[PDB]
């Protein structure tokens, strides 16, 4: 019985979505469906992308759609849809919870066994909402966030230290910005921890602090530069990295927004939290690593922000 | 030994996509020039942060300064204003000639030995102008046009006949749209020419005709679907293919706008024409293939349109 | 979702190279089967230890046990003995028929739905025997032969004419050596047929002749240079190209030994013949292309050799 | 018109052919396959060349018996030598191979003195030194492949034991092979969690960890006993190309390699080639000093002593 090609569906055909599509084709991960609510635009992007394929020697296809039925049989669904943020935090959540409702039902009704990667903001709460309305189990939904902060952090360290990105490992948990927890003892260059590099005078403590700080603010930095819109190349790269670990059963461990069970990281209740997460053919699984008292106090900031958003979201739903 | 260097003059969507491709294919360091404030830096920062994910150690930086073109091995020019309603051809010409001047002088003063690929429209004339103001020799300037038409033609063929893009070869000459010359004898699926497939009833002449027509209008088709902007993925793929052929000394023969000396193809004067062109470490060399009488007549149309633009450009410049 | 699985039956140089290529191209897990003790495990271990260097998480293991064939999506068979002095043709057949029986039964009992690519010589007869003892349907067995000849033909043409391998297409039918059928009308460089290039004085008949001949004798040429063994890199590459077309549902059309039904190519009985064959997720399908009277005559020579081996094999089996 | 990169492989046995193949696949440049043996390198080159139309590659490979063909090489990778046969003495082994390094070395000296030189010939501990001595290349343009292989093995074993991507497993070593290998167990880590921490946490049994170290020490011999003929070549070739590729792409990777370390670094008294973290860039190689534990340093001393002894035996042969 002939084997079906892999099928990746991208819900949201903006710049991040088109970039996801392009990477999926180049890496030959499977057929691609580009979904967007906007008429014509997803088709136009699909067609353009499809026409790259003869140049690259690729026979996977890409098609545009405004219809949720076309999510059928998707192995992976990657969600970038939503409305960007003088709009209140209440109104923002309201509009996007709605969008997560629509996307979620689409998933529920058309590919309930898909692996679901959420990129929509605010990621802290949107990943929870998208599970809630799609009904997918804990191990089949994950949010992209840590991998981007880590890519940024690695980028900054590689340039500062003049070393390959392949020897730079940057570890984070928590959210973005002031909710990001940098794991500076475990982060290392070719096995030498960032704190050891300071102690050795190979890296100024000031430089390290500036790099951490620049990583916290990295999205905003690109926004200020772009004048219009936000980062999309690195975010897409992160999403595909994650998708690829699922599709190729790689068992990578990556900082992602994953539902963590009560007890792990001293949590009182199940919560989506940015934590090291295994990604395999079996979906995702959070990993508990030992962290310092300081890093844990910092993790508590994110947990408390997330709890606050969960409460606001509950109120909106009632 | 210096890393290779690709400068992209123009950081619109095509330019950004070129950059992304150059990084994924590890072709060298990339400089993303644009006249706009902040934006080239922002995209370049975003792109540079993909690199840790993809394990790449080539760098990309943004700039407003022609000095950063220094030592570029390749320069791909996408800068220019797209035509709009009710902008006259004279107006588009006037505007883009002046960009070519500014870009030409940047090249001439900062990397006069670069291999220059022109993508700015109207391609029929902008390649000519880019040479005139850069001062680069005939073998070091080339326009991207035919490869895009080819990719589209192959895409449609591959889907129509249900075969791998790797077994579809589409040969064209001339310009876009009504000036394109489809070579239906040379073009073939797995060695069976398109006209032969028609004789065999494996492809209806109507279908071939619709596919030819669709390729002529391919650019406009995507425009109409996008509603904002033009195609950019397939154009970027085409541009990078040509660049790779130079960088890797591949000696591919690709349909490009290259300077053809009086005599070849029956020209009574030197012209930039869309012809099969060898791309190697020595630059470009147009190749004369045998074509039918009919095919020659079609090419005459393009030749006339180029000669016409050449007169218009000369006037504007005086 | 199960990882894809490629079993290589035969862990000689071709088998090892197949395995290496499969790993590099991330096509799935690999099982390296051989009747020899230790050696397949040893190569498999060596190959597995490349993986961290290449960033690949697919696995390779060695085995003596047909049970390890279970669930193989693809099986590529290279097992057999090479002909040697003064071992007769009959001596070889008797030996390799037996291997095919063992291998066939292994396939039948452990992965009867695999797509099977046969490489064992004499290819003209061994694919037939492999199907007979494996019991796999017509659309799931194919022999590698033409693609290797094609590759060589292209190599020589590319060097001779100083052009990219990506603009050289070489089409052949039939078997190797004196049974090969060169298709000089369909074969072309950048859309200009080899014949046309002769008419044009761009390629002397003599050179085309020496290249054709050299392609006929390509296997023996390498044998003579190596002094021990036979070619294996290009054969493995060929094998993996075919496997990839199956795995990625590419629908490439490639010259392969495939079962042709009575009526096609004028056959009065079903035979395995080297013909253009579509490879897709649905397995193989021979394709009839129009060929010249002369070309047809040359194919008849192959057809006669295959009929002769079929009689010789039947006798041995009785 | 810029020249294509040129990689020359001195030795066209299984490792050399494999190095050629990877170089084609990764499109690193034209390849020259040198061997003393008549025909064989040409046969391998032709077979390899004939892969290229299938892969879409326009880089070329050719065979040669002539040192003149090393001209203009950006990188030279040396696998040539005679394998220890039984019952061959250590003296005779050294003697034969020092001679081969002499000939290879002169070839480099006379034909591509600006090449980046990767030595794989055994015993690597001494051959890298000899090859520099006869080629005359400076300290930053010669390097020995050894650590990268041990680390690939170590990572391979860890990834399988822990069910994790090879991309999240970093295994750090210095010193030589086998009993001269120094495992850096505290720096080695899975997704930033050190191997020792994994033990402390019950995620890895100490015994398992010890077995994996031990299996890495013996990893070459494990494959030799399995193959019955010859030794490992896939992973050794992959290691050598990773090294070559960091040079050619100026990657600035830091990799455990046999490099010339200056007196004072790692408490050395004199200049020696030692397996140490080494930066590989377009500027060649540079050893990096990392802090190691007392225990690890004691273990490093075992390699240093074995290297000294070989340097002594080598000098006595030359005199």
């Amino acid at each position: 019985n002939a084997m079906a090609r892999k099928k990746i569906t991208l819900v949201g055909a903006g710049n991040i979505g088109g970039t996801l599509a392009h990477l999926a084709l180049i890496k030959q991960l499977g057929d691609v469906v580009l979904f967007d609510i906007a008429q014509g635009m997803p088709n136009g992007k699909a067609l353009d992308l499809l026409q790259t394929c003869p140049i690259e020697g690729v026979d996977f296809k890409v098609r545009g759609t405004n219809d949720y039925k076309d999510l059928e049989n998707s192995d992976v669904v990657i969600v970038t849809a939503g409305v960007p943020r003088g709009m209140s935090r209440d109104d923002l959540l309201g509009i996007n919870i709605k969008v997560m409702q629509t996307v979620g039902e689409g998933i529920k009704h058309n590919c309930p066994n898909a692996f679901v990667i959420c990129i929509t903001n605010p990621l802290d709460i949107m990943v929870n909402m998208l599970q809630k309305f799609s009904g997918v189990p804990d191990n089949k939904i994950v949010g992209m966030a840590g991998v981007l902060d880590s890519a940024r952090f690695r980028t900054f360290l590689a340039d500062e230290l003049n070393v390959s990105v392949q020897q730079v490992q940057a570890y984070v948990m928590g959210g973005h910005g002031d909710t990001m927890v940098p794991l500076t003892k475990m982060s290392n260059v070719a096995g030498v921890s960032l704190e050891q590099l300071v102690k050795e005078g190979k890296l100024k403590q000031e430089r390290l602090d500036a790099i951490v700080s620049r990583t916290r603010s990295g999205g905003g930095e690109i926004v200020a530069l772009l004048k219009t819109g936000s980062a999309y190349y690195a975010p897409a790269a992160a999403g595909i990295q994650m998708a690829e670990s699922f599709l190729k059963d790689k068992k990578m461990i990556l900082p992602c927004a994953a539902k963590v069970k009560a007890g792990m990281y001293g949590l009182d209740e199940d919560l989506f939290v940015g934590v090291p997460t295994e990604i395999s053919a079996n979906g995702v699984r959070p990993i508990e690593v030992e962290i310092s008292d300081k890093e844990r106090e910092q993790l508590q900031v994110s947990i408390n922000a997330i709890k606050d958003l969960n409460k606001a979201a509950a109120e909106i739903l009632a």
